[PDB]
């Protein structure tokens, strides 16, 4: 698949069933993901953005499928205002940004 | 050019002569460099992300040379921790994300 950049990147994913709408952001070392109840088995992280920092949830190995790919990687839930998934995701997914 | 993603894709660009590393973001609608001063001439602006929120000033058809092409374009400037070249500036360079 390839995205020309006119419109965002936003695809559909599952993750662990869920459904959600995701942002491919090579702008992102992390996945980030807001709404979605993964469970109590996560680690606490603190993450920055462009306007400060938050706390989120890590999750580990957990299952996501998104452009017709199933890949197990980690998520972390919280107070992201676009779900993004980023570089963590995108390489496991073998995808490049090209010109 | 290609960029892997196994690492942050940035690069140095130049800003109206000026150096300054800049992240290649497919997950920014526009772009945003701290450190650079593009004068009186501009529209007042707030985005969004992780964190919250930071107030940017909007300057249209500023001179950029980044990975060897020259182009005119929208940067906006403000306190953002890190220089982002969003999609308006990546998708003038003829910039694409694929699988
Ligand atoms: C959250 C996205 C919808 C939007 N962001 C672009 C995004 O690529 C930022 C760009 C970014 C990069 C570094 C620092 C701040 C912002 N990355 C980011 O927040 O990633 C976080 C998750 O992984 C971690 O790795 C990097 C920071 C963490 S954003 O920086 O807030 C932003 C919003 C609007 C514009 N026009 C430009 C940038
Ligand atoms: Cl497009
Ligand atoms: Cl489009
Ligand atoms: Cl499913
Ligand atoms: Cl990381
Ligand atoms: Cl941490
Ligand atoms: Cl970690
Ligand atoms: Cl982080
Ligand atoms: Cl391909
Ligand atoms: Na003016
Ligand atoms: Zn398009
Ligand atoms: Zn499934
Ligand atoms: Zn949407
Ligand atoms: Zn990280
Ligand atoms: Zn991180
Ligand atoms: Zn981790
Ligand atoms: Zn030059
Ligand atoms: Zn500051
Ligand atoms: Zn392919």
């Amino acid at each position: 698949p390839q995205f020309s950049l006119w419109k965002r990147p936003v695809v559909t994913a599952y993750i662990e069933g869920q459904p959600v709408e995701v942002l491919l952001d090579t702008g992102a070392d992390d996945s980030i993901v807001a709404g979605i109840e993964l469970g109590n088995n996560y680690s606490p992280k603190i993450v920055g953005g462009i306007g400060g920092f938050i706390n989120t949830k890590e999750y580990k190995n957990v299952e996501i499928e998104v452009l017709n790919k199933k890949v197990r990687a980690t998520i972390m839930t919280g107070d992201t205002p676009i779900n993004i998934f980023g570089r963590n995701i995108l390489t496991a997914l073998g995808m490049s940004l090209n010109l």
